[PDB]
RNA sequence: AGUAGUAGACU
């Protein structure tokens, strides 16, 4: 292992003199500073001077557009639909509609629907609800739920609605009569669901019936909660419609006693991507989701009046979003109501209560992403005027860069421009949905933060989003090349001089670099690194440079990976882990990174660029690299993070909020003490010490050469520097980059140049691929780039401290984002003595004691600003914020203190599940919840996060009396069942939060047996037998549920193979064969290749509609259903008879806030013992530290789990099973400022939160 | 007609 001799960057030794000397004459100018001071007239004049210049953007409208998905009323408290009700409710609405006159196509198709369904035989009603098992086509009814209508018995109106599949109008916001009217519609919705229609381990439950009284009982009597369950029974329909044979046929469904009905038209189905389904519904007027504008007509009908909706069209998103929607508000409802506690002291009242409820549910109704977009602007917007400096100018100018197309956004608009500026005109702090002022900050942020996230990821439309995500690499790139062909080459590679800057032919802009300050910058950076050589050399032989590639777990992973190219002119799309085992078939080794980078460079960079599918209004990048772009970058960022852990300023390599408020309270604590100065004639002139805390923000527009010449001047504590330069000659070739525009859009733009377009074209110069320069690829960098921040801060400090020596001043930051400190100095007293030293240096040559006489930090702030640029790092005019008090960091709001949102954690436990069974998926949807009470949530937001999620998953599956529920079968209680047979999930917070997830099995297994040793009695015998049943096909078995290199190697030898090398269950095989072998059993596996064949996670989670009666379980090498599981567990243990198995595996037994951690190699001695050819001990041995203390630390943890358990090891069943025993042998924790980080003084925390008003001592 | 958009789309 040696590494080869590249060529090394050419350096030039630089003087601080020089640049001291020109930061001298830059202060001595005239700079105005970029951040606009807060003030309520200049909020009032900006919204004026935006609002006046509008309309003429656009095109008025005549009318507000829709924004409802579903429209729908209630006669009085719901109650949910079973078969029965749905048939008779059926036949009492169409018995309804065919009194009707039709005149509108609407009125016309819902006639000919309905006709057709009192035709339906005696016969045919009877298979139109009937289960998929003893249902039977018959002559209309070809699908359980669907009938056959067809376009010979179609009125002309009915054709006309199946045959109808420059600016933008906008209504004019700076019109009060407009704005007056949006504003009552939609104060009539929110106004109308809140109508109290009516209603329909102890010690948190006590407590939790308290705050089940003050949130729950409250919200349980309103109109919004009854609309919701109401919402998911016709979700519920839309979805059982929307498969592949059923979609394709007509459905009419009734509600609420004949009160709604839903008619759903033939359809392409929900599977496939790109497709609608499409329905409209009918509804007596009275209490509801009603926009009378957008209903389609209104009829009489012997009196009574009923609404014909428009006909809708929803994606499959859409659709499972309007699915969880009550559940959705009702968390975040709960949430709201945490905050408000924890604000005010006391539980609120229930007006408030029942209008913030009312509109979390309109929003998560409307789903519609101009609103995203808005409430992606408001929490910008919210820290911009609450702050004391800000650029608040250019984000109110960018709110008024759209159209306002419906109802709900005239509404927005007006309630933010009210709030935004009594915000600024002003602790107190008014809230936005309701009529309550505030008094943290944080309450009030963190409203806007919960509003935003009711918004599913991905509303954005499909083809004009993927074009907006080229948009950016392109016009950066042609910015790039104007500079190269203005400054030439070298200059664009090598950056520019300090005396280039002063003769004045080259300025300070963002894609260029100077030398000088680069070098500087690393011999601050060395400074600090000179110290500690021993852990610095110590870190870069732990990277391991001699390791063999594709031996290590990201090289064989699942993460996308471009292939060769194609005919098309496209890369491929594979996977990590095909390409891994595509070079190893004809490597004939396994080399190490230096040898396959030696191997592969004569290719470049290519990159592909693919959406990340996020909730913010712009959404962003993500590249996909071929394999040679990968090693590369594999070099350099083990280099730069083998440097980087030692260096306390950077945080991306580096557990980040301690470290964070460990700088913020080192930071306040300077400014305890106050310095003071002497004079020349011996004043002594007495200052205070303030803080100045400027949250940065922003780097597409920068040179990714500047690293060159900063990481040749890196001192690293080596003997020599043959790893350096082999760094330098990678980041030389990830210069250039082809970059590669994706399929979807080469084929859209095909499908049609106007003017942007043509550009856009002429950058591809018409092909699909084109060169970038000096681009930085999203984050494949970041390491690099935050070490460099964290070198350009050092310089500044040490550059201020070499320009005013007098003052002792203050510096502090944290480089992810940024933050910012500026201890700067008051000169306290009023009189004038300070304004005389000042002089009386600034006579005396001292010229650049001119920018320090008055204000001061933004002194320190213009020349930190201008070093960062002439690093080519751009602080952000628009998103910064300056005040002395609050400050935002990497999604935390500090203000000293310390709070997470943690609502993300809680709306992922209700969407997105992993689909891979009962068990799966119930300990995934728990474990959102035990992680959101690490966060923040209280115990009983927790529990009921954990009530709703595990309702949602037994209901998403049947096991609750339905299709699946197991104590129809079952001669054990609900409470005595296994999980994993759909049994009671055994569920608390204060137990996940403390043990496992699968203590409880444990308990019920344990009991069985206990009693079984102490009486030998017969369910217990039939609880063991179940238990039995689970291992034969988690510490038990679990019910299995429903890729070019594939079969190289036929099932038989790889299970040969697994029996042979045994080892390889807990090690990554070095050789060449084992690997080969490893990687495609690897492949084989079907829980791999599930999750490689089922991408789209919206696909999985909707295919639980057929996955219910389907054959969807395996038995006995036979898909089944469900029931007949059941019925093979019953009969098992019923014919079961036996303990020391079983024995082997029982035998495993308001203040502000602060972050601690709660805690409770290793696989290499676990492999150690099943270490048996000389090939596999060699493995275990390059697996392992220290490889010769192993036999003995072995021994150590042999006896080690005979210390606490009493077992042995030395029999070879035990140590097969305990494996994640060893395994789970540090959560961090948002908990109170008065908690120390030793697991048992977080769990009084805990306990003695489980009331939010009353006081608990333990 | 719905989703979408000051980039021509889909049912």
């Amino acid at each position: 292992f040696n590494i080869p001799d590249y060529k090394p960057q050419s350096l030039c030794q630089p003087e601080i003199t020089n640049l001291i000397q020109y930061c001298k004459h830059w202060l001595t100018e005239d700079h105005d500073f970029v951040f606009k001071e807060v003030t309520g007239n200049n909020v009032m004049s900006s919204f004026e001077n935006n609002e006046d210049v509008y309309m003429s953007r656009y095109k008025e409208s005549r009318k507000p557009r829709n924004f409802l998905l579903i429209q729908g009323s209630i006669q009085g408290p719901y109650l949910p639909s079973t078969i029965s009700s749905d048939q008779c409710d059926t036949r009492i609405g169409c018995l309804e509609v065919l009194k009707v006159h039709p005149e509108t196509p609407v009125q016309a198709i819902a006639v000919d629907m309905a006709y057709k369904y009192m035709e339906l035989n005696r016969d045919e009603i009877i298979n139109y609800y009937n289960p998929r098992v003893h249902f039977q086509a018959t002559q209309s009814v070809k699908e359980p739920g669907t009938f056959k209508l067809g376009l010979s018995q179609l009125n002309p109106m009915s054709k006309s609605i199946l045959d109808q599949v420059e600016p933008l109008e906008s209504i004019n916001i700076s019109s009060q009569i407009q704005q007056n009217e949006c504003s009552r519609i939609i104060e009539s919705i929110l106004s109308n669901l809140e109508i109290n229609v009516g209603e329909v381990e102890l010690l948190g439950k006590f407590y939790e019936n308290e705050l089940s009284k003050y949130l729950i009982s409250i919200l349980r009597k309103t109109a919004a909660w009854h609309i919701g369950h109401l919402i998911r029974d016709i979700t519920e329909s839309l979805i059982a419609h929307a498969g592949l044979k059923r979609s394709k046929y007509w459905s009419i469904h009734a509600y609420d006693h004949g009160g709604v009905i839903l008619f759903i038209l033939p359809s392409k189905s929900l599977e496939v991507v790109g497709s609608y389904i499409r329905y409209f519904t009918v509804f007596k007027d009275g209490i509801g989701l009603i926009d009378e504008e957008n209903l389609d007509s209104k009829v009489d009908i012997d009196g009574v009046q009923w609404c014909f909706s428009k006909v809708m069209s929803i994606d499959l998103n859409r659709l499972l979003a309007l699915n969880i929607a009550f559940e959705k508000a009702l968390l975040a409802t709960a949430t709201w109501f945490q905050y408000y506690t924890e604000d005010q002291g006391h539980f609120p009242l229930q007006h408030a209560l029942r209008s913030v409820f009312s509109f979390h549910f309109l929003l998560c109704v409307s789903q519609k992403m101009k609103i995203c977009a808005i409430f992606d602007n408001l929490r910008y917007l919210i820290p911009a005027v609450t702050s004391l400096y800000s650029g608040y100018e250019l984000l109110i100018e960018k709110f008024f860069e759209r159209p306002f197309k419906s109802a709900l956004e005239v509404y927005l608009y007006n309630i933010i421009k009210a709030l935004l500026i009594s915000l600024a005109q002003n602790g107190v702090y008014p809230s936005l949905m309701s009529r309550v002022v505030y008094k943290h900050y944080r309450s009030l942020i963190s409203e806007a933060t919960t509003c935003f996230f009711l918004f599913e990821k991905g509303l954005h439309g499909n083809l004009n989003e993927e074009a907006k995500i080229h948009l950016e690499t392109v016009e950066w790139a042609r910015k790039f090349e104007a500079k190269e062909r203005k400054y030439g080459d070298i200059l664009m590679r090598e950056g520019y001089t300090i005396d280039a800057i002063r003769v004045g032919d080259v300025q300070v802009e963002q894609q260029l670099f100077c030398q000088e300050v680069v070098e500087l910058s690393a011999e601050e950076l060395n400074k600090y690194l000179q110290a500690k050589s021993q852990v610095l050399s110590s870190n870069i032989m732990n990277k391991h440079w001699d390791k063999p590639y594709f031996s290590q777990t990201r090289n064989i992973s699942l993460k996308g990976m471009s292939g060769a190219l194609q005919e098309d002119g496209h890369l491929a799309a594979s996977v990590t882990l095909i390409e891994a085992i595509r070079f190893l078939n004809r490597s004939q080794t396994n080399p190490n990174v230096i040898d396959m980078y030696e191997q592969t460079k004569q290719h470049k960079a290519q990159a592909r660029i693919v959406r990340k599918y996020q909730r913010t209004e712009a959404d962003r990048g993500f590249f996909i690299t071929t394999l040679p772009t990968r090693v590369r970058l594999e070099i350099i960022e083990d280099y730069y993070d083998a440097i980087a852990r030692v260096v306390p300023e950077e945080y991306i390599s580096y557990k980040k909020i301690l470290n964070i408020q460990t700088a913020l309270e080192k930071a306040l604590r300077w400014a305890s003490g106050s310095s003071e100065i002497t004079t020349s004639t011996g004043n002594v002139i007495k200052f205070k010490r303030r803080l100045m805390y400027v949250s940065a923000d922003a780097s597409p527009g920068d040179n990714s050469a500047k690293f060159k010449r900063f990481t040749q001047a890196l001192y690293d504590g080596l003997s020599d520097e043959k790893l350096k330069c082999c760094v330098v000659d990678a980041l030389r070739h990830v210069y250039e980059t082809e970059f590669f525009m994706s399929r979807k859009l080469h084929r859209y733009i095909d499908s049609m140049h106007s003017e942007a377009v043509q550009d856009f074209l002429d950058f591809f110069k018409g092909g699909v691929s084109a060169t970038v320069k000096g681009n930085w690829l999203q984050g494949n960098l970041n390491k690099c780039s935050s070490l460099f921040g964290a070198a350009v801060s050092l310089l500044f400090r040490r550059i201020w401290a070499e320009l005013f020596p007098e003052l002792e001043c203050f510096f502090e930051f944290a480089h992810h984002d940024a933050l910012f400190i500026y201890g700067y100095l008051e000169p306290e007293d009023d009189g004038t003595d300070w304004f005389l030293y000042v002089s009386q240096q600034i006579q005396a040559g001292n010229y650049h004691w001119h920018a320090v006489n008055q204000e001061m930090w933004k002194s320190m702030f213009n020349l930190h600003e201008h070093l960062l640029l002439m690093g080519s790092i751009k602080v952000s005019p628009k998103k910064t914020t300056v005040s002395p008090t609050n400050a935002e960091f990497l999604s935390t709001f500090f203000e000293g203190a310390v709070s997470i949102p943690f609502i993300k954690i809680l709306l992922g436990s209700l969407s997105d599940l992993p689909g891979l069974g009962f068990f799966d998926d119930l300990a995934a949807a728990q474990s959102r919840c035990v992680k959101a009470m690490d966060l923040g949530a209280s115990p009983q937001l927790a529990q009921l996060a954990v009530v709703i999620c595990t309702s949602k998953v037994e209901r998403l599956y049947g096991t609750a009396g339905m299709v699946n529920s197991p104590v129809a079968f079952l001669k054990v209680t609900k409470a005595h069942v296994p999980i994993p047979l759909g049994g009671d999930g055994s569920m608390s917070i204060m137990e996940l939060a403390t043990a496992g997830i699968g203590m409880a099995d444990k308990n019920i297994l344990k009991q069985a047996f206990y009693s079984y040793k102490h009486t030998r009695r017969d369910g217990d015998r039939y609880v063991l037998g179940l238990f039995k049943f689970l291992m034969s096909l988690s510490f038990v078995g679990k019910v299995q549920w429903k890729f070019e290199f594939y079969d190289q190697f036929s099932q038989s030898y790889l299970k040969s193979w697994t029996n042979q090398h045994p080892v390889y269950d807990y090690i990554i095989p070095r050789g060449r064969d084992n690997l080969l072998v490893y990687l495609v059993r690897k492949l084989n596996d079907p829980s791999i290749v599930t999750a490689m064949t089922m991408q789209s996670p919206l696909q999985l989670r909707f295919r639980m509609q057929a996955k219910q009666h389907m054959k969807v379980c395996k038995l006995d090498g036979e898909w089944v259903t469900f029931r007949e599981v059941l019925a093979a567990a019953d009969s098992f243990a019923t014919k079961y008879n036996p303990l020391d198995l079983f024995n082997t595996l029982v035998s495993c037994t308001h203040r502000s806030k602060i972050a601690r951690t709660f805690t409770v190699p290793i696989t290499a001695v676990i492999g150690y013992k099943y270490a048996s050819t000389v090939d596999e001990i060699s493995d275990v041995l390059d697996s392992s530290f220290f490889p010769d203390s192993l036999s003995a630390d072995l021994q150590v943890m042999k006896e080690g789990v005979y210390r606490e358990l009493g077992l042995d090891i030395g029999l070879p069943e035990v140590l097969k099973r305990i494996a994640p025993l060893l395994y789970k042998a540090s959560r961090v924790v948002i908990v109170e400022g008065n908690v120390e980080g030793t697991a048992e003084s977080i769990c009084s925390y805990w306990l003695r939160s489980m009331s939010l008003v009353k006081t608990i001592k333990v």
